[PDB]
């Protein structure tokens, strides 16, 4: 039958061409579904939505009808106006992003897990990157973006990053992969999982 | 002054042998300290323990008078009895650990975190990695254990892994460093961390 696919809006155009392009060689019907990371586990909660497979950087222990795997690595970066108050980008500011305002992602469920959570107390949620981006660039709060989102923009200057310090390189974040318990016996899914696998690990070096 | 470092069971010896040698460059006298990763947090979080510095792997979001940044990458792997009902380690067998019997670490506090509290009903706590390791060659259970841990039993075939199809190549496990609100203004600790942390990326690769 049709399969529903979800494809967070942090999951980089190289794994979304990966994925998709993989996908196609088993299954005849695939539909892909963009989603902010603060809502992609509240949709495939959805009985409705019948969801079959998730990309998702969001991390959740156990859910219902759904099997959790690791798909591959992103990075992520905290940054910010180049004339932040933290532009020394030192530890005592790393610390002290909790003092300032952060620019989120907002959940349509309000409700959010550790690792989209906020962290300071000064919140501004918005709906996708573009929005966030484009305020901080007016200086008006750090956020948390992709770095397929701010490459473009650190290299003209407009964006500085700020957590250089606390990981070095940018903040290794995991790619999972929630798909319903039912494929997990179906070899169409196995194929798709380690093609899309090898196939990341040759794009990744 | 003296300075207190924290170093829990989980880190890998190269790691440890890293920390401590840097660590001499800088400071006179250094107290190493080795703990479970499911009490590393809890002491530190005493007053009277005093610790200035905490390498572990345990995550929490916000620890007062502590800061948290990223000191590099370790691995952990699901490991079983080589005849452990689950050893076909398919997708349908790493869905249903929760329904096995698991080998955990017990923390003093009784509490754990996402990351270290088990995943199964089932569950058999115990105190270091070797009373587990113990457990998991008897058949009793699964658990979970470092790569450094495990590395010796695997080639002798006295343990198997479960966890490859979750993340091939092992369970990329993130070492944090939390270190004392004070600390992050003495270049003692900026040369440490910068020194540790590209001795450790000559070391990874
Ligand atoms: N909110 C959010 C969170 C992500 N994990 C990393 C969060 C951990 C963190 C937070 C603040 C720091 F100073 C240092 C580390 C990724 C993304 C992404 F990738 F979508 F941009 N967003
Ligand atoms: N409990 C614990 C947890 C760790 N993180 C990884 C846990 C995530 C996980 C759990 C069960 C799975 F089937 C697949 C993934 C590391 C360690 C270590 F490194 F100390 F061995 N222990």
């Amino acid at each position: 039958r049709n399969l529903r696919v979800l494809l967070d809006t942090a999951i980089p155009p190289s794994f979304c061409d990966t994925v998709s392009s993989v996908l196609l060689d088993d299954f005849n019907m695939v539909s892909l579904i963009r989603t902010s990371p603060a809502d992609s586990l509240a949709t495939i909660k959805q009985d409705n939505a019948e969801i079959d497979i998730a990309i998702t950087i969001d991390e959740e222990l156990k859910i219902s009808r759904f099997n959790q795997c690791v798909l591959g690595y992103t990075k992520a970066f905290v940054v910010a106006h180049p004339q932040h108050p933290l532009c020394n980008a030192s530890l005592h500011s790393i610390a002290s992003l909790a003092n300032y305002r952060q620019i989120s992602l907002g959940s349509r469920s309000g409700q959010h897990s550790n690792l989209l959570r906020p962290v300071s107390d000064k919140v501004l949620f918005v709906e996708n990157f573009d929005d966030m981006l484009r305020l901080v660039e007016a200086g008006v709060g750090w956020g948390i973006a992709p770095h397929y989102f701010v490459e473009e923009r650190l290299r003209n200057g407009t964006l500085a990053v700020l957590s250089e310090l606390y990981e070095p390189g940018g903040i290794d974040t995991k790619v999972y992969c929630y798909y319903n318990t039912a494929l997990e016996s179906e070899r169409s899914f196995l194929r798709f999982l380690e093609s899309a696998r090898q196939r990341l690990r040759e794009l990744g070096r």
